[PDB]
C-alpha cells in the first residue's frame, strides 16, 4: 500500500489495560485493515516483587510488568505512540518481534527523557509476539528490569484448529513472566539502592550468573493469586497468552491441560494438542487454549517447580461449576 | 458414564514392575474400556546415587526412582491405591498430569503416615504423562527427592505414524531422569544427614541455585550401564519413554536416532522424525521410537554432555546382530 | 549396496571452507548417489575469545570453532579423512549425529597424535546434524574446547515447504555457537595456562557449574560483527544453519523472522513458520530460511539477552536495498 492508501484506512484508537486483562477486541476482524493506535508511557519506578519487601527499580510500559497486550489482526497496521517522561533518566525504545525492519523498530524509536515518537508497522504475520526495550549497550538490563510485554496478531478469521475448524475463546488472559536479578550483600540480604544507576554494576554481576533471584508472573510473587486469581467456569473456553522476553519457561496448568497450544506462538504453525507442559523459549510468546471441565482451584506454573514454588512463578485460577465424577473421583478418601 | 456404568466395566489388576522395565500390556486395546487398577506404596529411605557413596534421603514410589510406568489405553479409568506407611514421617499425595481436576488428583490424595487413598480418573488424552507428589508448600522438595514417575495412555488402536500407519514396538523401556540437589560442607564434601528433615534447609539453598549436583537415570550414576544396560537386537523396534518432572532434558541415542519422536509426549500431536536430539521440558514425558540397524554399544544421554558425563545422565544399550558396512565402515582404521 | 557397488559410485572431492561460509554445492542433487570426500585436521592451539585477550587452549577441526559445514545429499556416502598431527598431545575421534553405528563413528575413529583414519557412512536421513569429538572419559572437555561443527544432508530434490513447494536459497551461512568455561583466579581474573592439561582440573570445576563464562558465535565475541558481518540484500533468500553441540540456544533475527524454521534440523519434519525466536537443544543443529524485506543492520542473537549481550552470543547482518515504508515507518521521529 502507498502512503495515501494507508492514510485513508479506518483508525482505532485503543485504550490499553493492565495485565493479565486484555483490551476489548473482536476475534474475527471487523471489516478491512485498520490502523490500530496504541499509546504507552515508560515509567521508571520502584516496585516490590516479593512478600519480604524486596524492591527493584522497575522499568515498566504503562507502569506494569509485563507491559500491556496489544491486539490487532493480520495486515492491520499497528501505530504506537511511545512517551518517555522528562522525569525519567534513561533513553528507551521498542523492538516489536512482530515487526519487520530497523531492529524491530528499536532503531527508529530511541527517545530520551522528554521525548516521544510514533512508529507504524504492518502486522504481516499472525501470532503472539514479544516486544521489549532495547537501547544499544544496555539491552538485557532494561529487559530484565521489566521493560517487556507482548502483542497478539489474530488471523482475520480468528483462531482455528489444525483442520480449519473455529476455536473461539470466552475469555483471554495475558501472563507475563519476568526473571529478576537482585543483588545481595555479604550477609545474603537483598540490597536497596537510592538511584537505579547505583544498582547497575551489582545487577550485571548477578545477571552473568544466569541465575535469577525471582521468577514472577505479573510483576511480583503471588500477583495472580488470592483475590487476584484468574477466574473461569466449567465449560468456558480460555486463551492463556504467556511471554518471556529473556529466558525459557515451561507453562503447566495443574489439574488441566493445553488442549491446543501454539507453543511457538505463531498461528500459521499448527497447534500441538493435549499438552501437559509446553515450552516457550526466552524471547518469545506462546498461547494455550483450554476448555475447563472441573471446578476448583488450579495452579498455573512454570513447571521447573523450584522456579514455581521457591522463586515465584505460580498463578491461580478459581473455577466455578459442577464437579465431574466421571473424569475424577475419590473412591476412598485419605483414611487410616 | 454414570456411577453404575463405570462400576460395571471390566477390571484389571496390574502388578507394577521396577523401571526401566514396564508391566505387561497390549499395544492395541483388548476389548472396551476397563478400570485398570494399580497400587503404589511410598517409601522414605536412604539411597546411594553415585560411585562415591553419596547418600540421599529419597522419597520413592514403590521404592524406586523414578516410580513405575503405568500403562492404560485412552478412555480407560486408572484407579490407583496409594499407601503411605506409618513408618514414614511426611504427608504425600499424587498429581497425575494425565488427569483432569483437583490439581491432578493432588487435592484428593493427601495421605499422612498410616493412611491410604484410592483415586480414579478417566484417561481421556493419549500420551505419556508425568506424575509426582505435590504436598502444598513442599512441592519441589518431594519431587527432587525422587517422588515422580510417568504413565502411558496408549491410543486404543496402538501407536501410529503421521500418515496413520501402525508403529508396533518389540520392546519398551522407561527412562526417568532425576535432578538431585545434595548439600556440601565448607570443604566441598557431600553431607550426610541422620533424618530427612535435617537435610531440608540445606537442600532448599542448593535447589535455589537451579544447579543440580547430580542428574541421573534410574536413580543413580551408572544405573543403566554395565550388567544393567538396556538391550536390543538389530531389526528390533524399541520405544523409549523418558520423563523429567522438574527440569529440561535433551535425549540423544549415540549411534542412532529417534526415528519417530513424540517430543511433547502426546500421541495426537504428530511425531517429529529422523531426530538427532529431542527436547523434553521439565514437567513432561516424551517418547521415541527407533529401529536398531547396527549392533554394538550405544550410549543414551542427556546431550548437555556436562550433565551426561560429569553429572550422571548416561545409559547404555547393548545391541546384538550383524554389522552393516553399507551404513558405516572404517575404510582405514586409525594408523600412523 | 554391496562393497563393489559403493566402490563404483562417482567420487567428489570437496575442499572445506571456514565458517560462516559454506563450500560450493548444489541444492538439487547432480545425478545419482556419490561418495563425497572430506578431509579435516584437528588443531590443538591457543585462541583469543574476547576483547580482553582471554585465551583458551582450543581444540579445532581445520583450526576453526566451529568446525566447517559438510554438505551432501540424502543417500550419498560421506567419506571423511581425519588427521591428528603428531604435534598434538591428545587422542581425538568423531561422532556424526547424521551417522548410524559405532557411537556415530566415534568407536572407529580414535586417532592418537600421528595417526589418521578414514570413515565412510551412508547419509540416510535429510537434515542438519551436529558432529563432535568424543573420546571416552573426556567427552565434554573436547566438545566445549571447540571440537564440534555440523553437516547438512540436503534432500535430493533440495528444500521444500510443508506443501511440497520448492524453497531455494540465494545464500547460506553456518553459525556455530560455543559455550566456553574459562577458570578464574581468586581475584576474578581469567587464568592463562602454559599447557592445555594444566587447564583441565580447573575447567571441569567451571563446567560443573553449568554456567558458561562466554557464549560466542564463530569462536569469539564479535567474530560475526563489523567487517565480518554477514551480508544480504532486500529480496535475497538466506538459509542460516545454527548448531550447539552441548547447550540449548534460542536464535532470533532482530528485525526479521524465521520464515520457515526446521527447529529440529530435520527436513522430513515440516518447518515451523513465521518464527520470532526458535529453539535448538544442546546436541543439535537447526536451520532457518528468511527472505529479507528491509535494508540496514540486523542483529542475530541467542535471545537470552544476557547470553547475547554480556556473554558474546551476537552476530550482525548488513543488508543492502530500498527501505519499505509500508512494512515500517517512523510517523514521528524522536522529539521533544
Ligand atoms: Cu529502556
Ligand atoms: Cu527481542
Ligand atoms: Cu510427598
Ligand atoms: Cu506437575
Ligand atoms: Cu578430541
Ligand atoms: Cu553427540
Amino acid at each position: 500500500a502507498t502512503a495515501a492508501e494507508i492514510a485513508a484506512l479506518p483508525r482505532q484508537k485503543v485504550e490499553l489495560v493492565d495485565p493479565p486483562f486484555v483490551h476489548a477486541h473482536s476475534q474475527v476482524a471487523e471489516g478491512g485493515p485498520k490502523v490500530v493506535e496504541f499509546t504507552m508511557v515508560i515509567e521508571e519506578k520502584k516496585i516490590v516483587i516479593d512478600d519480604a519487601g524486596t524492591e527493584v527499580h522497575a522499568m515498566a510500559f504503562n507502569g506494569t510488568v509485563p507491559g500491556p497486550l496489544m491486539v490487532v489482526h493480520q495486515d492491520d497496521y499497528l501505530e504506537l505512540t511511545l512517551i518517555n517522561p522528562e522525569t525519567n533518566t534513561l533513553m528507551h525504545n521498542i523492538d516489536f518481534h512482530a515487526a519487520t525492519g530497523a531492529l524491530g523498530g528499536g532503531g527508529l524509536t530511541e527517545i530520551n527523557p522528554g521525548e516521544k515518537t510514533i512508529l507504524r508497522f504492518k502486522a504481516t504475520k499472525p501470532g503472539v509476539f514479544v516486544y521489549h526495550c532495547a537501547p544499544p549497550g544496555m539491552v538485557p538490563w532494561h529487559v530484565v528490569s521489566g521493560l517487556n510485554g507482548a502483542i497478539m496478531v489474530l488471523p482475520r478469521e480468528g483462531l482455528h484448529d489444525g483442520k480449519g475448524k473455529a476455536l473461539t475463546y470466552d475469555k483471554i488472559y495475558y501472563v507475563g513472566e519476568q526473571d529478576f536479578y537482585v543483588p545481595r550483600d555479604e550477609n545474603g540480604k537483598y540490597k536497596k539502592y537510592e538511584a537505579p544507576g547505583d544498582a547497575y554494576e551489582d545487577t550485571v554481576k548477578v545477571m552473568r550468573t544466569l541465575t535469577p533471584t525471582h521468577v514472577v508472573f505479573n510483576g511480583a510473587v503471588g500477583a495472580l493469586t488470592g483475590d487476584k486469581a484468574m477466574t473461569a467456569a466449567v465449560g468456558e473456553k480460555v486463551l492463556i497468552v504467556h511471554s518471556q522476553a529473556n529466558r525459557d519457561t515451561r507453562p503447566h496448568l495443574i489439574g488441566g491441560h493445553g488442549d491446543y497450544v501454539w507453543a511457538t506462538g505463531k498461528f500459521n504453525t499448527p497447534p500441538d494438542v493435549d499438552q501437559e507442559t509446553w515450552f516457550i523459549p526466552g524471547g518469545a510468546a506462546g498461547a494455550a487454549f483450554y476448555t475447563f471441565q472441573q471446578p476448583g482451584i488450579y495452579a498455573y506454573v512454570n513447571h521447573n517447580l523450584i522456579e514455581a514454588c521457591e522463586l515465584g512463578a505460580a498463578a491461580h485460577f478459581k473455577v466455578t461449576g459442577e464437579w465431574n465424577d466421571d473424569l475424577m473421583t475419590s473412591v476412598l478418601a485419605p483414611s487410616g
